[PDB]
């Protein structure tokens, strides 16, 4: 209710500690803060964790109470609900380890709970489908910025972080600062009266640009007709993590035919983005999907391999690399992708029977799931409607670089593992190039043999943050 003034009180902070690399890290915690006045789901609370020094007038890693970066990680995966995280949390999902390391680094951490596609209200109604995830992230950001000074840390140094769907969340927050599209939703929640633009973005394998991901997936994997992914088994770990196991399949003749069309359409989509290299050349693909853009993907994988090679890693785990002397001189991309293996079938994102996480994400209070591409709606195997075009646009980070309607974070660090096949490499690469093209700071790479995952390079992430903030 409006009795919730959304005013943070440092008096709420209580002392705790956690071991990191065999040493005690002292911090203060305040949990379960209702960050909007009119929440519709119990998950909509946030936790605040502060390096202990900041409650005693001292410094950590060059930062003080007033100047410390504010890291805002999320636990969103598969566009499911992401509970408020905690350095003490052991239940799945969690990035507790990252919070612990962040505190050691001197960052204030504000970990918000975020609704997801399965979130229902007290009456069992669905209230977490798009764009709930990003509304909640923005509401938490507004809570933080509204409470500048009261909350330890610099509210002008908010850095979001997340993996996969959570990476898309982080990227979207960075791209869509103060967009008018979300104002109605935020007003309805009674979010704090403040801005929601942020300082920097960290994103691991952001699963985004969903309405073009099917074309990108087939551009990449056409010609590879076996797929290998996971399905759930009964039971969880003691900490609630769902159990999985490998299951393979083979594309049908019909899927193979559909793949070829999706692949062909990608060339036009890609070309019409008008992406450029550093020297300014238009990056493109021809009718058969070859060209300068394809060469960029290849080069990024060669760079990834060289970095691993120099560390003594055997890059011939995967096929296609040409090593001359101690230099990775070339790559047969098709061969690499074949050894890497296709994970998803066709279409990979907009499934014709509405069964994908993305389909459910684009459902609403009436329909459990929707299509979000013309192709899938046309080819639908079940009764279905297309999601609202503006909504699709609104939750795509790219939209804010290509049609200005927001304030964009100046600093971006994006990673997508060289072994990650949840989405085509073209997807994060398009984001990175578009960022660079529009003058934003972008640190991008495809780390060698890293699977679908995040937070695996914390030393480097934190050095990047410190480079921006100290
Ligand atoms: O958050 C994830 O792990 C995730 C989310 C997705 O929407 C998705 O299509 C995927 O392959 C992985």
């Amino acid at each position: 209710s409006m009795s919730n003034r959304l005013i943070f009180d440092a008096d709420w902070l209580v002392p705790e500690q956690v071991q990191v690399a065999g040493q005690a890290i002292q911090y203060y915690a305040a949990r379960n803060i209702q960050y909007v006045q009119h929440p519709v789901a119990a998950i909509q609370v946030l936790n605040v964790f502060v390096p202990a020094a900041y409650l005693h007038g001292s410094s950590v890693n060059g930062y003080q109470r007033a100047t410390a970066p504010i890291l805002m990680p999320n636990t969103v995966g598969g566009y499911l609900p992401g509970p408020a995280d905690d350095p003490q949390r052991v239940t799945w999902p969690t990035n507790a380890g990252t919070i612990q390391q962040a505190l050691k680094r001197g960052y204030v951490v504000v970990a918000a709970g975020i609704r997801g596609r399965t979130t229902v209200d007290k009456s069992g109604q669905r209230v977490g489908q798009a764009p709930a995830f990003i509304v909640d992230m923005k509401a938490a950001i507004r809570y933080v910025k509204y409470n500048q000074g009261r909350l330890p840390g610099d509210a002008n140094r908010i850095i979001t972080n997340g993996t996969s769907a959570g990476g898309a969340t982080s990227a979207l927050a960075g791209a869509s600062g103060n967009s008018a599209y979300f104002e109605p939703a935020l007003t309805a929640l009674g979010a704090a009266p403040a801005t929601d633009d942020i300082f920097a973005v960290s994103a691991y394998c952001p699963i985004h640009n969903l309405e073009h991901a099917d074309m990108a997936y087939e551009w990449q994997f056409n010609g590879i007709n076996d797929w290998h992914r996971y399905q759930p088994v009964a039971g969880t770990t003691k900490n609630g993590r769902p159990k999985f196991e490998p299951v393979s399949g083979q594309l049908t003749v019909e899927e193979q035919a559909l793949s070829l069309a999706l692949k062909a359409q990608f060339s036009t989509y890609l070309n019409q983005l008008k992406l450029t290299a550093s020297d300014g050349t238009h990056l493109t693909l021809n009718e058969a999907g070859m060209g300068s853009f394809r060469d960029v993907v290849r080069q990024l994988l060669i760079s990834s391999a060289q970095t691993a090679f120099d560390q003594g890693t055997d890059i011939h785990k995967y096929a296609g690399f040409v090593v001359t002397g101690n230099q990775v001189t070339d790559l047969d991309l098709s061969a690499y992708l074949k050894s890497l293996t296709r994970m998803k079938a066709v279409p990979a994102f907009d499934q014709l029977d509405l069964t994908s996480p993305e389909n459910n994400l684009f459902g609403d209070a009436t329909a459990k799931a929707k299509h979000f591409t013309a192709l899938a709606q046309t080819r639908s195997t079940v009764t279905a409607q297309l999601a609202d075009a503006e909504l699709i646009q609104a939750i795509n980070p790219l939209s804010y670089l290509t049609t200005t309607s927001s304030q964009v974070a100046k600093h971006w660090r994006i990673r997508h593992g060289a072994a990650d096949r949840d989405t085509s490499f073209a997807i994060p690469i398009i984001l990175a190039i578009m960022l660079e093209n529009h003058g934003y700071g972008i640190d991008f790479a495809l780390p060698w043999d890293i699977p679908h995952s995040g937070d695996y390079d914390l030393g480097d992430l934190f050095s990047w943050i410190d480079g921006l903030c100290q």
